[PDB]
């Protein structure tokens, strides 16, 4: 949570870095959410891709294409969240080990062929991520950062929407 | 190298998977290069992004924009290499831990402000990656896979080109 | 295989026709592959269309749309392969009877409603066509025609990709 | 003419097929024209292509380019006519042997270099096809199918237009 | 052939220049082909333009427009070949005197009105250039540079195609 | 200056060529400026490219990209000036030797790495070219050719603009 703060490195070309209009503790609150959400988004991209590549069965086209649509929707938020953190005097992480540590979403290491399995996995992730943005929006606003909060409201709407579609798809006993 | 083979899982919806026109050992040769290059490309994307976000100094615009241009050039190869592996009866990895293990490129975990530092780091990566594709192209062709080999020839030209630009930028004593 | 050679017609406006930088036997090798692949591509277009038009059942949208996507991918190769043959002093065939004779793919004359049936039919075609291009690429290169060979490497990657998607779709016991 | 009717196959996934608002004999009348015109259009595409690829002489550019323009104009009608037949409970043919049987246009199997020859050949085809659509439009309307009839009126205008241009080109004694 | 090597200038901002993954002799082989082809392409552009501007007669539109189409096809290769040379530690020449020396194509200094004359001139150039790329592709591959070789395969296909069209146009006794 | 006049060749397909609404001496005045400016523009393109390809150092991105922007601005004028000459009964030169003779800009044959060097070289060229168009515009107008004059006014504005940017870049003691 403090591993994202880059205003006190004391290193070259870092002298002017500060937390703009946010107090130290407010930045701590916001930066925690930004770094966490950044790792999560990137991880969702990788996860959607993995399932995108490994899916097989009669619902191959449905999920393979849907995953890319979902990726297109969330991809822009990767750069947006990272630079928002930067604009606040923070440094975004992007290394595999940092992704693994801060992401609320785990990317599979196994080959998942089964459709219900991928979907249920994704649906649980999205419920968690969607509520995550709702809660982070409120936290940021309280932390006096309506700007980041605003960004989260948009992201939230997108996650919630994707959540609905995937949940709808798996709400079927004939699926399997 | 065998952790990429998905033709013998014996799991549901995997019965038809095979290595198309490649023999078992030929697939082993090709799949090694595909999974390795896949991890590397994704890692380059993350690395270019990290430096993109952390760069500061009078050359901020030059490198910040150049990194995005470079990303746009290599990004398409992520899906292309992964699905090429899939079309050959393989399963592409994408999880942070898999990226870390198979990538020939390491994504920084520290905040690098210095321009020469980012560049020299990237230049060494690209010399390695560029030659990597040249060597993998020859290997695949020998393995009777002129198709993948062809893909690598294109990727190689792009890496070599990016390598040149970054090397040119740092070939300056006044840089620092 | 020699019915594609147009450099010795002795007819009007044919005096300058020759096999460019290829020897007579080399052209024979290349032209065989070009005319065969031309007939095959056109036949695949017609076949994808036929199934596109006749499919019914709960997977109508999946296959009906996928077939058009696949067509869009291979269509450009029709003109490209035909004119490549022409640039080498050959004459491409396109008449129904020529298509039937040289194509490695047969277009159905019956109305196939069943999805597994269309798919399995197509998958077998693609395994054959995909390997066909791989083998023809090697043959052309040996025949001193790296140019045509290059064209085949690209086509091959596309066929192999389509092969994967269709095979994945039918790898399901619940399909039927 | 009855080989196009697919409402009585009694096969799987065919139970709901019927002739919509057309009586049995009316469908017979319309389907005859649809299947015939479908084969003809596809055959015109192949023929325009063949001449496109084989033309030589000082009028190479004129005809080579004109043929592609003409193809672009009629190509869309291939899918449109086939699916119109389908929407009426019919099954469109597309196999080489079916094309050869129902088309009013024959695709050349020989290499035609001569310009006047290709043109005169095409002009006769178009006079026949153009009048064909005019007559089929009237037949369909009488058969209570103003919808298909409407489609033919459009196609007719396009054929008649192409007919004019080609006829104009060959109306020259200096041509040869 | 060595006037293209820029890895040993010992001048400012040249310290890092090297031949990437190619040995010294391999670069010599590749660079010879790159500089030669670069001069040739630029010269073809100028030549196509000259004839484009000077053509007169009843075939003015055919050739004037065709020349621009041909230019559009080869133009991109100017920057591509030059930077490929650069990425390998070479320096591309572009001065008139360098063009004249290394080009396998000579740009006319006289006003050529006659169509057959321009065409036959161009056709001979293209046979030479087309075979040139075929031979250079093999040479580069042997020199362990499948990447440049790949670039040449593409260029070759374009030259061979243009060669065909122009040869076809002049294969006519009524031309003059 | 008279090597550009093509109204008196007495050769085939040249019978109708004349100087439109310009008198013989007026054409001589205008054609001199047109051929000179044509050679110059083409030479600027080649020169911008050469420096584009050879630049190295910390200002690589600035100049490499700026040169292409500048090229895009002046490129259209190559065809425009050449055909303007043609419309007046002249024949544009384009051969390397003609470029070298009539251009007021010399393309480098050496590899220039240094930024100040390229820039100062270019700035001197542009001052010369910019004033060249201003003076040629007045000359043409006096020669009763407000049309060509108009073309030059536009070109002039573009050269003057490019001149400013490059001069601004080098107006720095820290450059080197
Ligand atoms: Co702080
Ligand atoms: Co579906
Ligand atoms: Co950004
Ligand atoms: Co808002
Ligand atoms: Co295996
Ligand atoms: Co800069
Ligand atoms: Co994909
Ligand atoms: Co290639
Ligand atoms: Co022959
Ligand atoms: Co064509
Ligand atoms: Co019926
Ligand atoms: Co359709
Ligand atoms: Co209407
Ligand atoms: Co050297
Ligand atoms: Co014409
Ligand atoms: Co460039
Ligand atoms: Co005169
Ligand atoms: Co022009
Ligand atoms: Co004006």
């Amino acid at each position: 949570a403090d591993h994202a703060d880059a205003a006190h490195l004391g290193t070259v070309n870092n002298a002017l870095v500060n937390h703009h209009y946010l107090e130290e503790k407010e930045f701590q609150t916001v930066a925690e959410t930004l770094q966490r959400n950044l790792a999560t988004t990137i991880s969702l991209y990788l996860k959607f891709k993995k399932y995108h590549w490994d899916i097989r069965g009669r619902f191959f086209r449905d999920l393979h294409l849907a995953y890319d649509e979902f990726i297109a929707e969330i991809f822009p938020s990767i750069d947006e969240q990272a630079e928002r953190l930067v604009a606040l005097g923070g440094s975004p992480l992007a290394a595999p080990a940092d992704l693994a540590r801060y992401s609320t979403v785990q990317v599979p290491q196994e080959t998942v062929r089964d459709a219900r399995t991928q979907v249920a996995d994704l649906v649980q992730d999205l419920s968690r991520v969607g509520k995550g943005y709702r809660d982070d929006s409120q936290a940021c606003d309280e932390a006096n950062d309506p700007v980041t909060a605003d960004m989260y409201n948009g992201y939230a709407a997108t996650i919630d929407k994707i959540r609905w579609m995937l949940q709808a798809i798996m709400d079927d006993e004939r699926l399997d």
